């Protein structure tokens, strides 16, 4: 089951970033040598939280892809309670697109190694692999259920992996529609059912990647960014589909269309749809 490891084998350098979860570190893990790892710890780690965490943990460890942000355990003594990762050094798939489009270089300074917008093979390469970790979860009848770029992770080498299971939801973010309580559904990401009744299923989560497919090619921007959350379950319910986006070839915006089919056993299966992505980032391979 869940590996365990011991506080003092965990060296804390330095905050990366803050979330809904809690914070992100770098840090030194000892005995898996001397290694650099990524370390979440919990904000709140109560009672709910405390069980949540049981459930993440078990999770990830139970997945193993090379396009699943690797686990390696967790630490229970005292807190706050953290979950221990490799490290990705470019951070979350959102802010890596948007930093990386058409003002990457038009707007960069000193701390700016190889700038320049992203292109289309890089793009698609992006594509490819967010499709292959889908792949390995529909595989083993897996739903992830909050497939979105803020959600993966990308390394050195333009390595891009699926990071999180949406266990922590931000409650202030627009990405997010407080369906009643403390439920949180990320509707601009979801197909009609899924809206309407919580079906969540494998051809709902091609239909999010069709939604992740559009960030990418469009450097980042939420979808429907023009419409409140409301708004946007009005059209998406109604059948409205988003704009091929400028940078987005005709053929990728077919993918798209493909995930995006009204009834969900009509939706290109993720498999397909990965080997199309790949093909497509073959054939660009020397252009
Ligand atoms: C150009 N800059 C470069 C530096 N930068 C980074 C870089 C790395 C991280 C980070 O925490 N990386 C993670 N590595 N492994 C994780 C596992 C797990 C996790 C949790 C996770 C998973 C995910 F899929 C998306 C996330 F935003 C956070 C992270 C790493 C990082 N952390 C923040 C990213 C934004 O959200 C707050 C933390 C920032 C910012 C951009």
């Amino acid at each position: 089951c869940v590996h365990h490891i011991k506080r003092r084998d965990i060296v804390l350098k330095w905050e990366l970033g803050e979330g809904a979860f809690g914070k992100v570190f770098l840090a030194e893990c000892h005995n898996l040598d001397k290694m650099l790892v990524a370390v979440k710890a919990l904000k709140e780690a109560s009672e709910s939280a405390r069980q949540d965490f049981q459930r993440e943990a078990e999770l990830l460890t139970m997945l193993q892809h090379q396009h699943i942000v690797r686990f390696f355990g967790v630490c229970t003594e005292g807190r706050p309670l953290l979950m221990v990762f490799e490290y990705m050094r470019h951070g979350d798939l959102n802010r890596f697109l948007r930093s990386h489009g058409p003002d990457a270089k038009l707007l960069a300074g000193g701390e700016d190694v190889a700038p320049g917008p992203l292109g289309l093979g890089q793009l698609l390469a992006v594509a490819s692999q967010v499709a292959a970790g889908m792949v390995y979860l529909a595989g083993l009848h897996f739903v992830h259920r909050d497939l979105a770029t803020r959600n993966c992770l990308v390394g050195q080498g333009l390595v891009v992996k699926i990071g999180d299971f949406g266990m922590s939801r931000d409650i202030y973010s627009t990405d997010y529609y407080r369906v009643g309580g403390r439920t949180m559904l990320p509707i601009r990401w979801m197909p009609p059912e899924s809206i309407l009744y919580r079906k969540f299923t494998t051809e709902s989560d091609v239909w999010s990647f069709g939604v992740v497919l559009w960030e990418i090619f469009t450097y980042g921007k939420q979808p429907w960014y023009q419409l409140s959350n409301t708004e946007a379950i009005d059209c998406i319910t109604q059948g409205r589909e988003l704009e091929r986006p400028r940078a987005c070839p005709p053929e990728v915006y077919a993918i798209m269309r493909g995930c995006w089919q009204r009834e969900p056993q009509q939706r290109h299966s993720i498999k397909d749809v990965h080997a199309r992505l790949q093909a497509l980032a073959q054939a660009h391979h020397h252009h």
